[PDB]
């Protein structure tokens, strides 16, 4: 469904670790060139421009391997449809608003909890979300 | 406030996504395609406190799998400056918490104020 430049640029824009921002396509370059394998930032980047599609199966490996997730994230979509609630995920972990709320409403009973997600419902009305 | 309790934290606070915790197998395969070489007997002492007072080389080695800073074991201060980001996976995981949290994602801040005030009213 979604293009190779879209599930490549959805990884670099989702996965890093804690303490730290996104990666740069050339922390990609070099992490390969520190295993062997040889990529050209400027191929690097048609790809995620979506101006060089249809790359090979070795390179498609290479990206998903840096990232440490299956490379059938590209290829499949039933794969790239399970992670991507797991990507999604990732960047709600993560956001302000979202660790105040789950901050402020951890020791809640269950009553007052699920009081308080259908207020978020209430919300998603009111500003055409839902 | 040791080598050893520090290093997992991480290996059970950082992994990829839709996944579990790391193995020192892992590691290990993933230091030597860097062309790194670490003994796995080595690495299992270091976890399990048989040994401490590793190698910055060591500690290097290790801090670049994570992809964090070699300061986590050393410096006091971005350890629990970084130690918080964990903290927050893990609050994270906390179950009924992953409901409420992946609902207020989409909700512009006024509108995550609005929450913020109702909950407060809930006390």
């Amino acid at each position: 469904s979604t293009t190779f430049a879209a599930r490549l640029n959805r990884l670099f824009d989702t996965v890093y670790p804690p303490g730290r921002g996104p990666h740069t396509s050339a922390e990609v370059i070099a992490a390969l060139k520190a295993e062997g394998i040889t990529m050209s930032a400027p191929y690097l980047s048609q790809l995620r421009s979506g101006n060089r599609t249809n790359p090979s199966g070795a390179t498609m490996a290479a990206l998903a391997n840096f990232f440490r997730i299956k490379a059938a994230y590209f290829t499949d979509d039933e794969y790239y449809e399970k992670l991507d609630k797991e990507l999604q995920w990732l960047c709600t972990m993560r956001d302000d608003g979202v660790r105040r709320i789950a901050q402020r409403a951890h020791g809640l009973p269950s009553a007052a909890q699920q009081k308080v997600l259908d207020r978020i419902d209430e919300l998603r009305r009111a500003e055409g979300i839902d």
